[PDB]
RNA sequence: ACGGACCAAGGAGUCUAGCAAAUGUGCAAGUGUAUAUGAUUCUUUAAACAUUUUAUACGCAUAAUUAAUG
RNA sequence: AUGCUUUAUUGAGUACGAGCAUAUUUGGUAGGACCCGAGAGGCUUUGAACUAAGCGUGAUGAGAUUGAAGUCAGACGAAAGUCUGAUGGAGGAUCGAGUUGAUACUGACGUGCAAAUCGUUCAUUUCAAUCACGUUUAGGGGCGAAAGACUAAUCGAAAAGCCUAUUAGCUGGUUAUUUUCGAAAGAUCUCUCAGGAUCGCUGGAGUUGAUUAAUAUAAUUUUACCAGGUAGAGAUAAUGAU
RNA sequence: UUGUGUUGAAGCGAAAUACGUGAGUUUUCGUGGAACAUCUCCCUAGUGCAGAUCUUGGUGGAAGUAGCAACUAUUCAAAUGAGAACUUUGAAGACUGAAGUGGAGAAGGGUUUCUUGUCAACUGUGAUUGAACAAGAGUUAGCCGCUCCUAAGGGAUAGCUGAAAAGUGUUUAAAGGGGUCCCCGUCUCAAAAGGGAAACAGGUUGAUAUUCCUGUGCCAAUAGUAUUAUGAGUUAGAUGGUAACAUAUAUAUAAAUGAACUCCUUUACAUAGGCUUUACACUCGGGGUGCGUUUUCUUUGCACUUUACCU
RNA sequence: UUUGUUUUGUAGCAAUAGUAAUUCGUAAUUAUCCGAAGUGGUAAGGACUAUCCUUGAAAAAAGGAGGGAACGGCUUUGUGCUUUGCUACUCUUAAUACUUGUAUGAGCGUACCAACAACCGCAUCAGGUCUCCAAGGUUAACAGCCUCUGGUUAAAUAGAAAAAAGUAGGUAAGGGAAGUCGGCAAAAUAGAUCCGUAACUUCGGGAAAAGGAUUGGCUCUGAGGACAUUAAUGUUAACUCAGAACUGAAACGGACAAGGGGAAUCCGACUGUUUAAUUAAAACAUAGCAUUGUGAAAAGCCACAACUGGUAUUAACACAAUGUGAUUUCUGCCCAGUGCUUUGAAUGUCAACUUGAUGAAAUUCAAUCAAGCGCAGGUAAACGGCGGGAGUAACUAUGACUCUCUUAAGGUAGCCAAAUGCCUCGUCAUCUAAUUAGUGACGCGCAUGAAUGGAUUAACGAGAUUCCCACUGUCCCUACUUGCUAUCUAGCGAAACCACAGCCAAGGGAACGGGCUUGGCAAAAUCAGCGGGGAAAGAAGACCCUGUUGAGCUUUACUCUAGUCUGGCUUUGUGAAACGACUUAAGAGGUGCUACUUUUAAAGUUGUUUUACUUAUCCAUUUAUAGGGAUGAAUUUCCCAAUAUGGAGACAUAGCCAGGUGGGGAGUUUGACUGGGGCGGUACAUCUGUUAAAUAUUAACGCAGAUGUCCAAAGACAAGCUCAAAGAGAACAGAAAUCUCUUGUAGACUAAAAGGGGAAAAGCUUGUUUGAUUUCUAUUUUCAGAACAAGUAGAAAACGUGAAAGCGUGGCCUAUCGAUCCUUUAUAUUUGCAAAAUGACGUAAAUUACUUACUACUGUGCAUAUAGAGGUGUCUGAAAAGUUACCACAGGGAUAACUGGCUUGUGGCUGCCAAGCGCUCCUAGCGACGUAGCUUUUUGAUCCUUCGAUGUCGGCUCUUCCUAUCAUUGGGACGCAGAAGUCUCAAAGUGUCGGAUUGUUCACCCGCUAAUAGGGAACGUGA
């Protein structure tokens, strides 16, 4: 009869990123140059906290090249970097935490975060709070590197992508219980109105599969298929498996 | 069992198409002057009057029967 | 082959034509269709001055209670550590007036002051708090700490105008006089059982006949003849009981 | 076809020694004031009402009945007037009790405001009252606001999609600009509580006031040329202090050279808790002035004793 | 740059203004305007501390700095750079004069209300509606009560009287919940100081636990600071706190203000939220726990018609989709069913396209690695599920043990008459006097149980229950009082409703009358109450049934559809390899130049597959900013070679076509009969007998039954023969084996129900057969005298049997079955395919070809006439699943759920007879086996009245009637000594109670009593 909760998500009325105190988007240096060539470095001026997010940004002072001037760059931060530090970027850069280089100039076992999935990308993969990649291979003739991702998966990049050595920091905190429904009404403000969620199987049919019924069960398999329509993915989507794990 | 406090005005089997039966009228193996045209028709007349100077417009009837060549 | 024959069978066929036109009435059909009456379906538009949720900018919560971590001082002890007094001001802490609401009297009123009010009594006040303007989301759609709730006294699908005089085997109504004739509530078929078609029962029109105490005719008798297994009877005649 | 009418038509009220089984027809008197029939035979229709919770309009019994009950409360005397429980004046008794029927604003209303007059209807009892009715009046700004800036957002331009109507908004624009020949970089609307040049006190009208009057101040803008005065610098740019820093007082502290380019600061910011300072408020005692009580008491009870912006 | 003091000034504004006074005149003058402190209400600033998985706008506009471009002036040769002097020149503010378009200050708002009558609510409506200011006393207090400044004394009315009854209040002797479903309502408590506080516990609480004492006024004592002359003297405050004496009708938070407490059970962890106008909860949320998908602009989830978007200013400590619901302790077994998911040319089926074979061609046929299903696995914190019967231990009883059916697995740890147990008011204990209530135990549990979460649990709750203390007008049992109404006056002034109307009893009547019949009776007009009746009013019953009337929701109902997955063709270019296809003479052959299958340097062209390239196409980044190799400030070396960049790349994407999946979405449907409907059944198409009343016809969900088949013989004809059974006889042989005789009217048989028929046959056995065949008519049954269907009597052919007359058109007779449209095979010297032809230039002539005359028989495919067949059992013949406790409409008393009416089976009461009981004795008192009535206080049966409506259980209050008499009054009898009782007569005058449990009517206990009888009045009684 009526569109579902989790259809109404896709016209983004009320359901847009609350994002007025935010502070812009966190991108690496443009590639040019400098770092093809040599390497360039900049001055850490503060570490600055963000609404939405959990990590903390570094902001970072280069000088013009091609003309007299400034500008400036947000970077998310890794563990340790101060105010007053100096980074350099570029493909002949020393190694050392905070610095950014190629990955095909890593030795193994190398710990990095804020990776390009492609050259000159401006960094996507390694960006939440703890969270860090390992070097575990280096191809015979160069061109490309084998990391391991947080979630355990494995990949090949292109051999000069760039990335951050060290973790990213402010890792550890999905170890504090919440304890509080306000902590969480607080947590959700700035984020999207995504909370509280009230289950399936306390609404009538008309909104839900859930829906209905004289004593709350689902009456229906819950694992529900690939290819099912907008309207009816609503359980456990295409679930290889149910149950405890236990191994 | 339902409608009705009282009074006045209004208020409901009609019109058109197509078929049949009954009855009145005209002509009769025929009958009906279609659309038009004509006129010393033109307040009335948007009515009425006329029909192309051994005579093939059309309808119904005058002949039936068969899927059909017939 | 211009097919033939008495045969049988069929036609809304033939055996010296009756039609065409035009008044009116009646019947059945289509149309608004004797008059008034739905619950619905569709097309295009108008509303978030109420209320729901998010967002921007601002404003607001008398008074009192309780007493976490940190700090100072004193006592004990070989170390580790323990005990006593003060200080301090935490917490979706506690009473409570405003504010925001609505538990009970199943009180008053119920032709109200009022299409939700009045009185007393209740719940809530540092937080998931409460208000005001501005702004976003529009109808099979929105919004919902979820009651099928709310979306201008309208929501298990808003409001305005059209398609539209939508359809109804079902309720209600249907307008002057006298005179003459006068019913059915059985039967067959039916997605048929509150309906219909068809036969029966009724009225009107018109011919053919009889008007010759006749013939046709008769919900009646008489004379001649025919068919029957019900009332009674039987159980020793058959069957079955006893 | 052939008739009635100012010597009185239709219609209406009451009737008749009248006719008909009946629907009806005909006639008298009164009112009325202008048209009305045809039955000689035909044509024609939106042609005959007791009902449909029928439509529109008017009117009853109920009935001088139900009722005119929140908000503590009224009394004496006078004026006016045809007429005063509810108009005005004086004297009493009381209420609101600063979280006020006290003052000032927004949304909304639109002349309800003021003076004069004044009662047909309204002011659910009266009414001489009134936000009712009639005639004429009344709203004054460089300093209070809008107007300017940007916000959550709206409308647009290029392009793309669509039969269009419309949807979206740099998704490869030779755009928009500003700086004097260069660089930067879309347009526009959206806050009378956010940001933001600048003003105070006394007086004044029937009705306006940080707007009018008086006096004293502030802010912003003010072409070119020439003269005259105010100060400063050089015989292409001043000094003091160890330092933190300081210095132009002319009517008026106005002048301490500085291009392209570049970097910062103000505007500019949450909540809770106690400590502290200063203004406004409140109160106690002296002095002056006026008033009140006074059979008894009382060096006594109350009022006033003020000071803005700007330098 | 020095001293007390030169002395002035509210520092200027400034007294010239404001306020309070005293003056003199019909605008006039004077005097004051100045000395020391306290309290802490309101606002702002300052320096600080702490909190956040929460870190709390921007722009117009203004300012500061770095750096060092340019530059002493007036005329002085020339072509902006070349020549001579003075060492006034450069800024800055103000005023004036002239040339200049006319060289200060735009435009719009401004009255009044802001609710008390100016706004919205139909109004001059007790409602709603945003912001700022805020005195004195009491006090913790901006609370409550009283007051000053300012405001008012007004409300759609007044006067009198004062009874019932109402509404808002106040008291009550003795008892203290006995009232009631229920302590509903009301009382009792309460401020502050000093003492004292349990179980349990997540150690934080519970907690104001529970409890006890004090409190006025007056007169005193003690404690707590600052400052200046020097330990000593002197001045000087603010408010609290602790003690003592005295005093009063023993009173003192004196008015106001202000918790009732305790022992346990159930649910939810907690603060929070919700159905605006009948539900505030145990419902929703929540922290915590667990499961699932996804490494990216070719990804997960979602929006759009397309083009494009949301999450995303994102990146696994993330985003998205679900369950359960704090802590503690736990979370058992099942993958057979249904879902979801993994592998693939070994593998079955499953499209378009393509490729071959054949043919004149249209067609027809065959082959080929798509996805999906099938095949083989995983998964229960996916949907869900988790057994019976017997025997057995030295008194009984029980069953550790055993046997046997049996499942995918057989309910584990726990828990229980629980918000879950029918029987049920379960059994035992406890609480009371008395317990359908409460608590603790028991467990073969109709039908308990593990994130559908199981068992607990401190704190918390306008949540649901039981008991105790305090308290009381809830009650015994009511009385007295105040305001405001009602009442009577002057003024003003409606509405609902209304066929006509308004006294009764019985009768009949649509079975409950105001009106009708027969009786009782019946005398103006008027005031205040009241709730028996007018089956009173409101309003086309919402319950129930009907309608070929709807709508919301569900699904493995009937048809479809957005989206997703999969294959083909086009977009679409340049090369190169490797294997497949259709051809060479070979290969063994089997066959009568020849016919078919078979190992290899191909007759030459086409196909899936792999790889390479860049310009089509797609993506990303930037201001399109250097061609490859070796926490100051920065602006005016060498080697390698002459499409912005990078990544993919003819693959994605996109357009047309094809297949799978698809309640996410759309449209629709979901028979009838029926002692209401539903369930059951078929009485829905047929057949035998009976009801059926001696022609024929005739109903019910009447009675006893049968049909949707069967048979090359069980059909046709002819001949011969005679059956069931019984008796007596015969080696094994008997009750039953084969054989002979005698009797035998059918007692046998004849496919199947039942009825009728049948003896040289209709039965049995033999012989020959296919009339169970082709065509047509007159007609009978049901009936409209319509179709099918099943029969009867015949005619035109060709046959069978029999010697012959004859008989045969299925079964000895009565049942055994099917339209239009469509399809399919048969028949024909019958026809068509819209200008014509197709056997065939066939036969005979003729020539110099457009020659002539003759002929039953003429391409593929399709159509058409006539005859059978494929089926409609709802059988005169639609392609069709559920739910509504969210509901809508048109109707029905044609039809259910009350009262009333007829009946009285069942329920209740009363009779008659005498077997027997009563030691003995039929009848004191009873009464078996049988049998006659009465009543309408039970429950049925029926469907008469009411569906545009007669308020549906019980209790409380109040009146009246009945007798089928419990007590009280007079009597009779006994199995009657007295006492106490039992049976019975006249008799309705007077009575027929207080309580515990339950919503109860009904029950069952504790009591008293004289007795604690039974009933009716629309199941008496809801304006
Ligand atoms: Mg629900
Ligand atoms: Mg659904
Ligand atoms: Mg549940
Ligand atoms: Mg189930
Ligand atoms: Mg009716
Ligand atoms: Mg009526
Ligand atoms: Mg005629
Ligand atoms: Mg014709
Ligand atoms: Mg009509
Ligand atoms: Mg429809
Ligand atoms: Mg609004
Ligand atoms: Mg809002
Ligand atoms: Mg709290
Ligand atoms: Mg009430
Ligand atoms: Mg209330
Ligand atoms: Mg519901
Ligand atoms: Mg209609
Ligand atoms: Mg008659
Ligand atoms: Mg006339
Ligand atoms: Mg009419
Ligand atoms: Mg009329
Ligand atoms: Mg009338
Ligand atoms: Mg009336
Ligand atoms: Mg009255
Ligand atoms: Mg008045
Ligand atoms: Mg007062
Ligand atoms: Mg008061
Ligand atoms: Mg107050
Ligand atoms: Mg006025
Ligand atoms: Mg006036
Ligand atoms: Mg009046
Ligand atoms: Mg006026
Ligand atoms: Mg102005
Ligand atoms: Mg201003
Ligand atoms: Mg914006
Ligand atoms: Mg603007
Ligand atoms: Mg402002
Ligand atoms: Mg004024
Ligand atoms: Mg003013
Ligand atoms: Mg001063
Ligand atoms: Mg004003
Ligand atoms: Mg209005
Ligand atoms: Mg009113
Ligand atoms: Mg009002
Ligand atoms: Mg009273
Ligand atoms: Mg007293
Ligand atoms: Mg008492
Ligand atoms: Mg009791
Ligand atoms: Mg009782
Ligand atoms: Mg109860
Ligand atoms: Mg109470
Ligand atoms: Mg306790
Ligand atoms: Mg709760
Ligand atoms: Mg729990
Ligand atoms: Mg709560
Ligand atoms: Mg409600
Ligand atoms: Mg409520
Ligand atoms: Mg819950
Ligand atoms: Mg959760
Ligand atoms: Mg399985
Ligand atoms: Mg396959
Ligand atoms: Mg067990
Ligand atoms: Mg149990
Ligand atoms: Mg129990
Ligand atoms: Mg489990
Ligand atoms: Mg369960
Ligand atoms: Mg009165
Ligand atoms: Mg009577
Ligand atoms: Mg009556
Ligand atoms: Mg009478
Ligand atoms: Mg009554
Ligand atoms: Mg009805
Ligand atoms: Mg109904
Ligand atoms: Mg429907
Ligand atoms: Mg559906
Ligand atoms: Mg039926
Ligand atoms: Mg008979
Ligand atoms: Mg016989
Ligand atoms: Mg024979
Ligand atoms: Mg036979
Ligand atoms: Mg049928
Ligand atoms: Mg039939
Ligand atoms: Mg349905
Ligand atoms: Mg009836
Ligand atoms: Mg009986
Ligand atoms: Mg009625
Ligand atoms: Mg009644
Ligand atoms: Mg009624
Ligand atoms: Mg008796
Ligand atoms: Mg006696
Ligand atoms: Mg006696
Ligand atoms: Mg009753
Ligand atoms: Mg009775
Ligand atoms: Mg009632
Ligand atoms: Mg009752
Ligand atoms: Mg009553």
């Amino acid at each position: 009869g009526r569109v579902i909760r989790g259809q109404r998500k896709g016209r983004g009325s009320i359901f847009k990123s609350h994002n007025h105190h935010r502070k812009g988007a966190a991108k690496l240096r443009h590639l040019d140059y400098c770092e093809k060539k040599g390497y360039i470095k900049g001055l850490v001026k503060d570490i600055i906290h963000d609404p939405g997010r959990g990590a903390p940004l570094a902001k970072v002072i280069f000088k013009r090249t091609e003309k007299y001037g400034k500008k400036e760059e947000l970077i998310i931060a890794s563990e340790g970097m101060f105010t007053g530090q100096y980074i350099s970027c570029g493909t002949k850069a020393p190694l050392s935490v905070g610095n950014i280089l190629p990955i095909g100039k890593m030795p193994e076992g190398t710990l990095i975060c804020n990776l390009e999935h492609r050259t000159g990308n401006r960094g996507t993969l390694v960006k939440a709070s703890g969270c860090y990649a390992t070097v575990v291979g280096q191809s015979e003739d160069g061109k490309k590197t084998k990391v391991r991702l947080p979630s355990g998966a494995k990949k090949t990049i292109d051999a000069k992508a760039r990335a951050m050595v060290g973790v990213v920091g402010a890792g550890g905190r999905i170890d504090k219980p919440i304890l509080k429904a306000g902590v969480a009404h607080h947590k959700y403000r700035v984020k999207r109105n995504c909370w509280p969620k009230v289950r399936g199987v306390a609404m009538n049919p008309v909104e839900h599969p859930h829906g209905g019924g004289n004593h709350q069960h689902i009456g229906h398999p819950s694992t529900v298929s690939r290819s099912a329509p907008a309207g009816q993915k609503v359980g456990l989507i295409a679930a290889r498996r149910t149950g405890l794990l236990r191994g």
